[PDB]
């Protein structure tokens, strides 16, 4: 019953040439997100962006981790450092370097992303799993 010391609260798809906000509640239902899919123009730069909370001590080498599949196939791991943080009210925004979507027919459709939030004790503070959509246009 004790209050979580951290709480990972939402995701991001940065990404100024979108439409509209490309955002994920993770407080939410996550299992509705294999049902819905982020549309991206084809080549574009983007970043994600990982919100979270520290609610009441240090939280230590926090690593964020997506693993992209496309039709049921692991084409790429990549980790990133996160960092280390105090409590406090405010949240935290983690950004991802900024990418670029793939481009050409070969590489348009779509593909799944599975996301693990965790530290250097490996603890799953939260896994969840979203879709993309590479598209020749918005």
């Amino acid at each position: 019953a004790m209050v979580p010391n951290v709480v990972v609260t939402g995701l991001t798809l940065v990404c100024s040439s979108a439409p509209g906000p490309l955002e994920l509640d993770l407080t939410g239902d996550l299992e509705s997100f294999k049902k819905q899919s982020f549309v991206l123009k084809e080549g574009v730069e983007y970043r994600i962006k990982i919100s979270f909370r520290v609610n009441r001590e240090i939280v230590s080498g926090m690593k964020y981790i997506q693993h992209t599949y496309r039709k049921g196939v692991k084409i790429d791991k990549t980790d990133y450092m996160v960092g280390s943080y105090g409590p406090r009210a405010a949240a935290y925004e983690f950004l991802t370097p900024v990418e670029e979507a793939p481009k050409g027919m070969l590489a348009r459709g779509s593909y799944s992303i599975k996301s693990r939030f965790t530290d250097d004790d490996k603890t799953d503070h939260l896994s969840w799993e979203w879709n993309l959509t590479i598209k020749k246009d918005w």
